[PDB]
């Protein structure tokens, strides 16, 4: 009885030939609700593009569905939470667009510097305005790449062959990796000051959104050309428009918009801004790569093999004992990352106690996901460890030990720096509700809900510090839910961690720092 | 016509069952010259232990011999140069003894601290001298591991479970790796000062020989116990004896001797020194592991697959175009290592020009071999890259580029540091003799024989520096064969490299440094 | 206990002795490797508990016989609890110790 | 038209000419310019003029022009030759200027250009190899290799306030000798040249401006 693979969107059989001849591939008109729901019941696997929505209703009608695969990168049309809830593996094609998108960034950089669309338009109108145009040479210039993941790396490499020096800003790439790339790593401020061209290559996360605002646009070089083929509103659209008009930035290329279906941006009224309707992945080659990627993923899935492009957990892929540990470990990675001065080169995940008897490799991935979540998009729970190591320079390992000093089971996430220093953070689950607890930071022990907004402060001025800190937070109207603080074992330092009921305004952060004389002041959302 | 595998030493068929049933295994009495030479002519593969010698005569009598495998770690009984010369792959079993040898180090540490052999002897003589003995507790103590390769790592791990803090000295392990191990990396001086126990785990190279001399033994903690299960004379035997007698070091364990077959060391007259005749690998399990390792290696070899435990080059495994580049690249690694402030995390090997059309992965290994040659033993030309990365923390990659700026072909070896700084060194071959030339160091260009003793100096006091340097070297009686020197492009610095006809005494090094005001002064033998 | 297990496994005393009478009898010795072997601990009072943790670090699996030891504590020392019979059948090395209940020790 | 590929070589080959000449003890009877490698595929006739022009400024008052030179060479019994070979054993492209004296003695000097700036480099003098910028005041010494030699050269230059911007010294393959090239921040007084020359046992010692 051959397993059924249902194609609900427009993928050709040839695109999908990586599925064996060990399967029965069928096709359905996915946009058409009644058809989809009629066909999905017998589906083992469901492939989809973007036209079809794989929501709860579809999932509830698909009782033996094992994989939902999206031939693409977005997961907008798939309720991944619901698929996880029902044990359904979700997969996408995460590197399927990187070339077509790099090339489009380059296309836009060049179109903008050489004013192509307007020139082409002038000839379209049957006149010769050669005299009016004036391009910008790339050779010898400095190009700032903001965000150095796969695409920014491809863009850096292409642009370098034009004889441009390349700099980057990306706190989630290690220095050794950037130097292997022959790219100089800079503060965003320093990139801004130096770049003749800027190409943005960030994912959208709240850490990223609107990164380049009026204040950033004002620090750039006069005459700069800016490209955004990445995401939504990474460059504030109105600030851009202002600086274009005002003269300061010479030109720009945009492929993505703060709010898409976008037909009314004021930027569309500026000639010196080249714009395109989210092309980037719009390419036979990229759409084919998506299809053939996802097809292999479905193959491995059905063959009971490991699916590296998994986006989630589903099936036996995780014991019931281990499952609730994923989320907690994610939070240990986030925290280990936040308490680290700079990006660690590796995470050592240590599993101690009863848990050590379990199969816990997925936890090493959870730790990584957490560490990198400032550059990971929400839906994705899994990361491709081998890919992340090669792209960004960071690894993970897992060690077991029968003994746990105190709790029956504990996980420690050791974040190690290139210089050999270590930041250690531990957690447990315990009790009927298996609530998640943070239990150690750097040799200090306590018991705090792994949840909510947490303020962490390392500081040097001790007497009355509790008073100062609490009083400033309280004057700001900030409730303190829980807290842990201790004086450092060796030296003049102290450390407090507080769980708060809202975020902490910038002026109040500055006040607290000044008042207790902090060297480290951080606020991480541990949801 | 099944390929013939000749076993010349005492390895049982079961030990060797990893060779398929696709082969004809025969046995011969290897020590017996006339037998060996009679049987070897039909041999495709030859396995051996230590009793048989695989010298030129044997090789010349073995016309279709493809692999010589030594079930062990030593290569003393195999002329590897001759096998390379004849295209014969040599293989050994490099991790086959690590457990039995770690365990023996531990055995000796414990035997020495608890005076076992002498106690056992007192009962052997039929008396009860309980009152006379006095052991040393390990718990809570500091243990210094000198050299942190596989065995020192195994020893560190065992010793840590006894509740000892472990420190190490090994400039060829990265800090991140040592911290993943939970081991603190120290200067040899600092290790010496702090250690209650010292276990040595260095290979023998001229960089290593006699490392721990009278001067070192005098810096240790009073009451220290020292173990050497590693190599020959790493701890100066006479200095040891003196310090034992004199009281300063409490006890010692030795498994290896400056000159083996050793029946007359004065150390044999000291009760507080436990000694054993190069046991360490002397174990059914270790001798079996050797046999089954080497058997798999021979399997891959015959199957035309990649042999990771290769010790050399033989067969098509290297094009004729590439061959002469191995040795030069080795020297670029040595030099990149020497010009680096601390161990690089990675080597980027860049192949440019005509050479880039060749298959050049072996060069990435050559660069690594050179970088690590202070801890590699002479015979070995190949290194196991995957093993070296996992053990020591350092990787290599290769990049190609069609264009070479100046010479038709050039190789650049980029040594990258954890902090992102880069040290670049390039070489070519050119001409009838394909002589090896070093052509760039860090953006400076020149043309210098990659050979001989080279003095490299980075310094800050410029006027007359050539005078000072040459005059001190010349007063010391040192001939200067060649030289390259230039003033740094940016800043107050200058750099000279000189090829000398002998080494440079320590006082003269100090003189030169003081005189030109050096920050870097190095001398590497580029043979 | 570890010292003795190792001294007996590597024949240290007899090997140190041969040197003291100025002979090189390397070829007469032949040790036993611990790595990956099964170690039986008989009795799990504290010293036995400690012995078992130290032996685990040599990469040996540890079984033990002690009917009065907290089964949870055994698991945390990475110990598989067995009947004495089963321990004896499976043990490559055995170390005997004061048990948790002081002399029902047989 | 001098071709874009060829133009940057003009000034270099001129300097190789200057070098071949100052380095010849007697006026050469022949000058030979060999173009090897990628450059060999271009029209490099004009490089022969350049070399000659270089040869003769190093010897004759009031420097030569470009149509001036061929007749001037003929008039002084110097014959010129140009070779083009695709094959270059080491560099992608190199030019050798070879000057032969009446007594049959030979001087070869070679130059290349590479990198984004197309920097001009001297890369051979008489079979010794180098990579030094073809610019500034350069001191060339062919001497007897004794301990103390390089030191004495350095001591004397420094003692005279003359600063060394770069320097490279190669050893002869099959000789007792050594040959060094030093780019200096200023000229070396005659007295000091004589001194350097006696301090080492210099076969040859010349100073030449490569601007």
């Amino acid at each position: 009885s051959l397993p059924v693979v249902l194609i609900a969107d427009k993928l050709a059989p040839s695109t999908v030939a990586a599925l064996g001849d060990q399967v029965e591939v069928r096709w359905v008109d996915g946009p058409d609700r009644d058809k989809l729901l009629a066909a999905v019941p017998e589906a083992d696997a469901l492939l989809v593009r973007s036209a079809t929505t794989v929501d709860a209703e579809v999932l509830a009608a698909a009782p033996k569905l094992k994989i939902v695969a999206r031939a693409g990168v977005g997961l907008d049309n798939v309720d991944v939470d619901a698929a996880t809830a029902r044990g359904v593996l979700v997969v996408n094609a995460p590197t399927s667009n990187i070339h077509s998108a790099a090339e489009h960034a380059l296309a836009l950089l060049l179109a903008a510097s050489r004013q192509i669309p307007a020139a082409d338009a002038s000839l379209r109108e049957h006149t010769w305005k050669r005299s009016s145009f004036s391009g910008t040479e790339i050779f010898g210039k400095t190009v700032g790449v903001v965000g150095l993941g796969r695409i920014g790396q491809l863009v850096a490499q292409r642009i370098a062959a034009f004889g441009a020096y390349v700099v980057a800003y990306d706190p989630y790439v290690s220095p050794a990796r950037a130097a292997q790339l022959g790219i100089e790593l800079l503060s965003l401020d320093d990139l801004l000051a130096r770049a003749d061209f800027i190409s943005v290559h960030l994912p959208k996360t709240p850490e990223t959104a609107g990164l380049i605002d009026k204040e950033a646009l004002a620090k750039t070089k006069p005459g700069v050309i800016i490209v955004n083929a990445a995401r939504g509103g990474l460059v504030d659209e109105a600030a851009l428009a202002d600086a274009i008009t005002g003269g300061h930035v010479r030109a720009a290329g945009l492929d993505v918009f703060a709010t898409e279906p976008c037909t009314d941006s004021p930027l569309f009224e500026l000639a010196q801004v080249v714009v395109t309707p989210h092309l980037g992945a719009s390419t036979a080659e990229a759409q084919d790569r998506a299809g053939t990627d996802v097809a292999e993923s479905v193959r491995l899935a059905l063959a009971g093999e490991f699916v590296p492009d998994a986006v989630n957990v589903g099936g036996g892929v995780v014991n019931e004992e281990v499952a609730p540990w994923l989320d907690l470990v994610r939070k240990l990675g986030v925290l280990a990352g936040v308490l680290s001065d700079e990006l660690p080169v590796s995470l050592s995940v240590q599993v101690r106690g009863e848990l050590a008897a379990e199969e816990v490799e997925v936890l090493r991935l959870s730790a990584l996901r957490g560490l990198f979540s400032a550059v990971i998009e929400d839906a994705v729970t899994f990361v491709n460890a081998p890919a992340l190591a090669a792209e960004r320079g960071v690894t993970a390992e897992i060690c077991k030990a029968s003994e746990s000093p105190n709790h029956r089971s504990v996980v420690d996430v050791r974040a190690v720096g290139a210089d050999g220093s270590v930041v250690t953070v531990s957690g447990t689950l315990y009790g009927p509700q298996l609530s998640q607890k943070i239990v150690q930071i750097n040799g200090r022990h306590f018991d705090l809900r792994a949840q909510g907004i947490n303020l962490i402060i390392h500081y040097v001025d001790r007497p009355g510090a509790l008073g100062k800190i609490g009083t400033l937070l309280g004057t700001a109207g900030v409730n303190i839910q829980a807290a842990q603080l201790s004086e450092d074992a060796e030296g003049p330092g102290a450390t407090i961690l507080l769980r708060l009921d809202q975020d902490v305004p910038d002026d109040v952060r500055t006040a607290i720092a000044a008042a207790v004389d902090a060297y480290k002041l951080e606020v991480v959302d541990l949801s």
